[PDB]
């Protein structure tokens, strides 16, 4: 144990869609799945990142060989969401904060592989494949593949058209069996399944998380407890409304996978604390309005601060404080 | 001698247009001009290539540092006008036949620099510049820049959009002051003048030859004398018509620059042979119809076979015969 079935459950739970179930099961019957998740080194990571980090935790529990890609070249190709000089600083910021999040949720880092895009995306072999891919990929398909990912501007830049192709090639160069990302990556994922074979490379399994609403409808990973409270003070959390609820979503995608349970802090007057072992049970109580928005938020606030504490402490140094400012002037 | 003025004349004679006269004169007042001409390693070079070779001869006579680029990657990016496996064979064929043409017209090869695109177009520094360029070049401008150069197909490939940018970057990596090509390269040349400065590189001088009508309205450099005659037997050469005349054009752009004169072979009955020292004088006589199409063609046929003889002899070996067949199955 875990059995192939148990691994499949851990790997696919909470996902919106799985592409390649046949191959996925063939792999799990014999060996560990090789999978990666990529993130362009753009904006400062916020609490929403705990969502993909939770799936990464699931992959490791399932015995997967996991790689995290810091896509610095992609950040540059996406309408320069980060200058080339600041890219290296942002890669550092991302590496430090992502590792901090993983340590916070108790994910062993000794087995995770961290890689930067420019570590191999400028190599001759990779570049040759970019040109080979460009010879078969139509301008049309490239533009369509990145519609929901690359910033759409009035006068589209050539860089935006290259973006999808490099993400596809990353699957082969990182030597993975699968790629995990949000459902917003779907068009790039299908693009990769169609074109990698054209270059003699295998199509990969694709795991897609749903687009989860945020807690603030953003809470920075380094925000002080005071700001966390203030930002939570809002958040779309209407009584009895279980849809488009960022607070419930955070519990479903982050807290339950982490602790396997969720405790609602509630006054004795209204029933006292209650421990839920399944998200569906909590949702039922929220819909019945026996779990008040204020108590739901307070319960998440306590749990979130527990996740952020070690992170805020880690970055409480002159060096890291300097990096944060340098990476984001 | 040659003086800066004499060099400018040799460099610009017969051209349709010169972009950058100010800088060109500034350079010639102090040093030798660095210039290159590129050719994608696609179809088998034919007699029309003597036109650009004649300007290359002019550049060398003017003391220029000349580079000839065998653009193999470009041949691949232009709707695969040559597979990657055959590219190296075609580069070899091009190198051998272009050098043969230059030797035939008496151009010293010891000072000419021959370079293959893939010798540097796959380097990390060049690749980084391709991505930097892609961040500022719009899809629109890239498509527009190659309209008259890259094969236009129903479903445009991404490779076609990259083509112009690499040709622009070639100017910087080949470290030249200018680029020479046909007027059909104009949109790529203006594209390079606009975008290289965006990357901190200098705009280059651009020399453009007119689009010269061919002798056959194609005569291969290795065609036997019998086939040369047969193909010349046709050719658009109407009596008294000095426009769109491929025979007159070959004399103007190749034979006059080579010999500084042109001899018309004509029977005593019609005036006997006549030696012209200026193309305009020959054109006047052709317009007056005192130089018959048949005699004009015969005069060019004799001169052309003199140019092809050493080339046909050079490739009259088992090795080169094998290469020709291998490069073009
Ligand atoms: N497209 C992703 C951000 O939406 C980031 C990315 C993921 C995987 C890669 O191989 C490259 C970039
Ligand atoms: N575009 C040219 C053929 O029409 C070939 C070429 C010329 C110069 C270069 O740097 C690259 C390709
Ligand atoms: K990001
Ligand atoms: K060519």
């Amino acid at each position: 144990a875990p059995s192939p079935e148990e691994k499949l459950h851990l790997i696919t739970r909470n996902l919106q869609e799985v592409l390649g179930e046949e191959k996925l099961k063939e792999i799990l019957k014999e060996r560990e799945l090789k999978i990666y998740w990529g993130t362009a080194t753009t904006g400062k990571p916020h609490v929403a990142y705990f969502v993909p980090m939770s799936k990464i935790a699931d992959f490791l529990k399932a015995g997967c060989e996991v790689t995290i890609l810091f896509a610095d070249l992609h950040a540059y190709l996406d309408n320069m969401k980060a200058p080339w000089e600041l890219l290296e600083l942002r890669v550092s910021y991302y590496e430090n904060v992502i590792k901090a999040m993983l340590e916070s949720i108790g994910v062993p880092l000794e087995k995770l592989k961290f890689i930067k895009g420019t570590d191999y995306q400028l190599s001759k072999e990779y570049t040759l494949d970019v040109y080979r891919l460009s010879s078969v990929v139509t301008q049309h398909d490239s533009k369509k593949a990145g519609a929901e990912v690359v910033k759409q501007v009035e006068h589209p830049l050539l860089s935006g058209l290259l973006y999808p192709g490099l993400q596809a090639l990353d699957e082969e160069y990182l030597k993975v069996d699968a790629q995990f990302g949000g459902i917003d990556q779907r068009k790039i994922f299908t693009f990769a399944e169609k074109y990698l074979p054209a270059l003699g490379y295998s199509k990969r399994v694709h795991l897609m998380n749903p687009m989860v609403p945020g807690l603030t409808g953003k809470i920075d990973l380094l925000d002080r407890k005071e700001d966390v409270k203030k930002k939570l003070k809002k958040a779309f959390c209407e009584p009895g409304n279980v849809e488009n609820n960022g607070v419930l979503s955070f519990i479903k995608h982050v807290l339950f996978p982490l602790k396997s349970e969720f405790v609602i802090l509630r006054d004795e007057k209204w029933g006292g604390n209650k421990t839920y072992t399944a998200y569906v049970d909590l949702e039922k109580d929220f819909a019945a309005e026996v779990v008040h928005p204020g108590d739901l938020k307070n319960s998440v606030e306590v749990a979130l601060n527990k996740l952020l504490d070690p992170i805020r402490e880690k970055f409480n140094t002159p060096a890291l404080k300097k990096l944060a400012s340098a990476a984001y002037p």
